[PDB]
């Protein structure tokens, strides 16, 4: 679909993403501030896509990807990374992420990835 669950501990970052995802025609299923919170809302919300930050408190993105992958082996997760987070990117993808997006955000590339993932 086009209902995106946004997860990032940085509010600024969520809002920005949120702005892009909308202008692009997607829909904001909801948000989450950590890995545990993510897994939860994945469960309630059942979104079509998840954008997942890597460095977060309580549970990291990888932790939470694994979890979700447990709940839903068909989950569609895109991981957001800072530059120089190349290894964890690899890891998240090995974990099950479909793609990755860098921060700060390049909208064209955000949209592209999202489109690909659908
Ligand atoms: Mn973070």
């Amino acid at each position: 679909g086009k209902r995106v669950l946004i997860v990032d501990d940085a509010a600024f970052m969520r809002m920005m993403l949120k702005d892009i995802i909308t202008k692009a025609g997607y829909e904001v299923a909801g948000e989450a501030t950590n890995g545990r919170e993510a897994v939860e809302k994945y469960k309630e919300l059942k979104p079509d896509i998840v954008t997942m930050d890597i460095t977060m408190p309580e549970m990291n993105g990888i932790d939470a990807i694994k979890e979700i992958m447990k709940i839903d082996p068909n989950a569609k997760i895109i991981v957001c990374s800072a530059m120089g987070q190349q290894a964890m990117v690899i890891e998240a993808i090995k974990a099950g992420a479909k793609d990755f997006i860098v921060k700060p955000f390049q909208p064209s590339r955000v949209v592209e990835a999202l489109n690909k993932v659908s």
